């Protein structure tokens, strides 16, 4: 069975994403490289399916208000 | 007022630009369904996201987006 979910942190960055901070910004806050949010940006499109930013975006916006926390 | 538009100030083609942002589209997709330039369409989400007073595509997708609910 993989982690075919989001993790606590890949949905915070879903979260950071949609207030449209950059890889940078997203680090600054996670306390993570730069490198690593790049990395883990494009993990979390590829398992959603998306190729874009924006569709991660628009995606966290539509779950927030469908099924909030 | 502060019922007024949130979109008052945009041109209809803005917010159709606006409207195709928040699909997730690319400027080469939304020039195709816009009969547009792409590079044109480009120039046009600068020009939006400057009236909207935000950095990046996504903030103007996300705010779409809430709009739309």
């Amino acid at each position: 069975d993989p982690l075919s979910g989001l993790t606590d942190q890949e949905r915070t960055l879903l979260g950071l994403l949609s207030e449209g901070l950059t890889n940078k910004q997203i680090a600054d806050r996670m306390f993570l490289a730069e490198k690593t949010v790049k990395n883990y940006v494009s993990r979390l499109l590829a398992k959603l399916g998306m190729e874009r930013r924006t569709q991660a975006a628009v995606f966290a916006t539509e779950l927030k208000r469908s099924r909030p926390p």
